[PDB]
């Protein structure tokens, strides 16, 4: 590099896009506005003589029906237009078969990176570990890392010959290899690992903070993250702000001389890190999370309430709107048609379905039992991703509640097995994707044991055979559920979760939420 020359480098980042290529119902975010925002930063930076690098923390897949149904083609094509330089592979890029992910690499004009994912039978990486970029005369390496919780919380069928090695260890190896073979001036890691205050990851796989502390001091200028879906803005040393407010200052975390950033989720913000490089020294000189047309509510005495922008409106790029509209409207009529109605709200909120039994759990499981002739059922609360408001119901609503394309399966088992299976599942704790939603099951759990266990009001008979329904995801060991696929009596029906729920709603409509209300059949103490 030129001695004593100060270089200006701006790193833009987003993460956990989750199918949000289009603006929402209140005109927030979307890639059209993102494109306008980024184009503008590039003009400003070019005029001040600097460089720009735009990175994604991954998890582009899953979260919006229009995107989900099209394997996120609109999202990757949209990201090509915004101009992403690289992306870390997130766990949700494995929600589909590898062929789909490979197709996404074809679509993406930017590399999808991950240094720690290997094919077990060959001991070789399935993706590129890093990418090198040239800005002015500097060499910048971007390494990609994916949480090793991926096979632990994803669909087991896709990982039979794939292994996620510990990210922090992989990073140590890669940084060493880069410093000895490539000698980049700056090294950045795009990761899908999660930011946990003070490295307190708990039951989750270790994330960015623990990695930064384990790496050589300042060996990375920055870690651009994701997965935990947080705007990483520090309120105090080692404490992220709770309820961060758009448009306010955001101090990224810094651990062992390495900055850690994250832009929450869904294109809500474009994070902007302004650095200045001089004689090997990387100084972050400014940082901010730029809201993408986010809004707040204000209330008039009139009783009227309306949504107001936090910052000046960002215009939607027309070229992007033209590129995305065809995807946005594909099959629009069908997705929106009425399939039934509900006299009450069906609770699918994360702070409910992963903590207590909800009528949405009861409803989904009822559809599954109905289709399979099962006696009882269970599924992970993490498998419920939205609610259904009182009123009419469209297929689009169903696709929001169950977006993974899991398949309904069933298993005939003995009472002894029912008791052991349910005892193990009853051990999954609240505040976890693994927390179980049960149907036709009742018991009182104390000291890792089930008291009063009943299936449909009747005590379990060890000798009798029962049939339970669930998703292939849980049956194959997903979320750490006891495997059932390696037991006799298991059957994969091939029926798509969403299609089963839709068909059930249709014939059962109008729905009386009273019939699906949890009455404490299952308890814990
Ligand atoms: N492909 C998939 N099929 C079924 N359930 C899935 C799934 N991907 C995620 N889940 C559910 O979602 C949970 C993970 O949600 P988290 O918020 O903890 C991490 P992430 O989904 O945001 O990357 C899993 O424990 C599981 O219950
Ligand atoms: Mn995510
Ligand atoms: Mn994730």
């Amino acid at each position: 590099y030129e001695q004593d020359k100060t270089y200006k480098i701006t790193v833009l980042h987003t993460n956990d896009h989750h199918g949000h290529f289009w603006r929402n119902e209140y005109g927030e975010y979307g890639l059209a506005a993102q494109k306008t925002l980024v184009d503008g930063i590039r003009k400003e930076v070019a005029a001040e003589g600097g460089s720009v690098l735009l990175l994604s923390g991954g998890d582009i897949n899953t979260g919006v029906p229009e995107s989900d149904l099209q394997d996120a083609e609109p999202d990757f094509r949209g990201m090509n237009l915004v101009g992403y330089d690289a992306m870390a592979i997130g766990n949700h890029e494995f929600d589909n078969p590898l062929t789909v992910l490979r197709q996404q690499e074809k679509w993406a004009k930017f590399p999808l990176l991950s240094a720690n994912i290997y094919q077990k039978s060959t001991g070789e990486r399935l993706f590129k570990p890093w990418a090198l970029f040239k800005r002015q005369d500097l060499k910048i390496a971007v390494i990609g890392l994916t949480t090793d919780d991926t096979a632990k919380i994803g669909n087991p069928e896709y990982f039979t010959d794939i292994e996620f090695r510990k990210p922090a260890d992989e990073a140590k190896l890669v940084i060493q290899e880069l410093q000895q073979t490539e000698k980049p001036d700056i090294i950045i890691a795009a990761t899908h690992m999660g930011h946990y205050d003070n490295g307190e990851h708990g039951s989750n796989a270790p994330g960015d903070v623990e990695m930064a502390r384990a790496l050589p001091a300042g060996s990375l200028a920055m870690i651009v993250g994701g997965h935990s879906q947080d705007p990483v803005c520090m309120a105090a040393e080692n404490k992220k702000q709770v309820d961060y407010v758009p448009g306010t200052p955001c101090k990224p975390d810094q651990q062992n001389g390495i900055w850690i950033v994250q832009a929450h989720e869904w294109g809500k913000y474009v994070g902007r890190a302004d650095f200045e490089f001089r004689n090997g020294e990387m100084k972050m000189v400014n940082y901010q999370l730029i809201p993408v047309n986010l809004k707040k509510k204000v209330t008039w005495e009139d009783g009227k309430s309306e949504r107001v922008l936090y910052t000046p409106e960002i215009a939607e790029n027309q070229q992007m709107i033209s590129l995305l509209s065809p995807f946005q409207n594909k099959g629009k009529a069908q997705l929106e048609v009425k399939i039934g109605e509900t006299n009450g709200r069906l609770e699918g909120d994360r702070d409910k379905v992963r903590f207590v039994q909800t009528n949405m759990g009861r409803l989904i499981l009822a559809a599954q039992m109905d289709r399979t002739g099962a006696d009882f059922a269970v599924m992970s609360g993490g498998g419920i991703r939205d609610s259904i408001e009182a009123g009419d119901i469209s297929y689009k609503n169903v696709l929001k509640v169950q977006p993974f394309g899991n398949v309904v399966v069933y298993a005939d088992m003995t009472g002894k097995e029912v008791i052991d299976y349910l005892t193990a599942v009853a051990q999954m704790k609240p505040d976890s994707g693994a927390y179980p939603q049960f149907a036709n099951v009742s018991f009182v759990a104390k000291d890792g044991k089930l008291n009063d266990l009943k299936i449909k009001g009747e005590p379990v008979d060890p000798a009798k055979t029962y049939r339970m329904a669930t998703l292939n995801f849980n049956a194959t060991g997903g979320d750490g559920y006891p495997r059932l696929d390696n037991k006799p009596g298991y059957v994969n029906t091939g029926f798509i979760d969403a299609e089963v729920l839709k068909a059930y709603i249709q014939k059962s409509s109008p729905l009386d939420v009273s019939v699906y209300e949890p009455k404490g059949e299952v308890s814990w103490q």
